[PDB]
């Protein structure tokens, strides 16, 4: 039983995931040995992210600007009335 | 049993997860030697994030903005009215 | 048993998580010896992150501005109206 | 009598010059003005130089080698027996 | 009379010059204003070098390496031996 | 008569010249006014150099290395036997 980034062992689940990210290396795992090793041995691991983003965000005179939103809910017997990122202009 | 990020070993969950980073190298797990070893043994890493990132926000004259939100609820038998990152202009 | 960011054993939960962040190397875990060792062995790590991170933020006669806000209410039986980030213009 | 470099008035001379460099804006001269002026008046300029320049030398079990060398001699009524940048194997 | 460098005036000479070298912007001369200015005027200027200059020299096991040398002589009547950067090996 | 770096008058010479370096700006001479300003005058400049210059050097049995050498003479009426950055190996 090995889960790296989000469940490994669920009876019931549920949800939701986002990203806006810059990455170089993950997920080196089971690096296990079972015997004899005699000489010489070499592991090596080289990451670089992120080399000069640049970026500008502008916005004049605007009436609704929804960047990034996430909404997940679970409900057995109910009401539910929910709400998010959300503009009223009148 | 080994999880790194989020959940091992649940019965009955749910999530919601975001993310605006920047990362190098993650997840160097189960490195567990059964047997021997006898002359030289070497292990290495290198990480660099975040070189120089040069951003600008401006909003000028806006109604409603909205730039990250999570919202997750879970309701048994009730009734829920909940708002985030909302905005009412008249 | 070995969770290393959230949760490793649960019967019943729910979570809400963001991140606004930059980093290097996590997660070097499970690094255990069963058996015998000889001569030599090294280890090694190096990690550096935020390298000149130069970002503005500028807002000028704005009504309704989010950056980041997390949500998560669970209710058994009841009813429930909570806000966060809210504006009322009038 | 403007020179930017080398020589503006001269009777006899000789030189020798070389370059390994990188330039982006030389040589703005000669920006008089003679009359006159009423209202505006804007000048600009940007210069950007050696963006990421990678290099790498190597030399194994050489003999000779000779990178950069400038050598100029001048003589009325002589000898002259001169060296530079010289290599003797036996 | 306006020489930037090396030489505006002279009646005999002789030189060497070199360079391993990094530049941005150079030569902003003779600025100069003969008569009447009345509202506004601007002057501007901006440089940046030598961003992230990586580089490696590995010599194993030689005999004579010469990276660099500059040698200028002048003799009127008599004799001249000399030497520069000069590796014997026997 | 202005002469920004090596000679403005000289009735006999001889020079030798190196560089190993980084510039942004040089060179703002001449700015000299005559006559009449009224309102306004602005006259800006920025400069940055040697952003993150990362430089390795290595030599492992060597004979002769020589990186950087300047020689210059001069004799009216004489005998010279001079030497510079020189090695001898029996
Ligand atoms: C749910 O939310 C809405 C508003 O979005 C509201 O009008 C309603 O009364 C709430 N409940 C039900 C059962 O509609
Ligand atoms: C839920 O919230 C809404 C407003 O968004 C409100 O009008 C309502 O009365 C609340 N409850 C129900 C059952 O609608
Ligand atoms: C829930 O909150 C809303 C306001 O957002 C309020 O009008 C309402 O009375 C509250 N309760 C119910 C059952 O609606
Ligand atoms: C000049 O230099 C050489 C060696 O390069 C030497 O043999 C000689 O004697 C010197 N002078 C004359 C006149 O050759
Ligand atoms: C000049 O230098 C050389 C060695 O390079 C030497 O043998 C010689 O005697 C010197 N003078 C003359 C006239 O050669
Ligand atoms: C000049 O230097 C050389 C050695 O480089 C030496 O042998 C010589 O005697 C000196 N003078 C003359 C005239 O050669």
């Amino acid at each position: 039983g090995l889960s790296k980034a989000k469940e490994g062992v669920v009876a019931a689940a549920e949800k939701t995931k986002q990203g806006v990210a810059e990455a170089a290396g993950k997920t080196k795992e089971g690096v296990l040995y079972v015997g004899s090793k005699t000489k010489e041995g070499v592991v090596h691991g080289v990451a670089t992210v992120a080399e000069k983003t640049k970026e500008q965000v502008t916005n004049v005179g605007g009436a609704v600007v929804t960047g990034v939103t996430a909404v997940a809910q679970k409900t057995v017997e109910g009401a539910g009335s929910i709400a998010a990122a959300t503009g009223f202009v009148k």
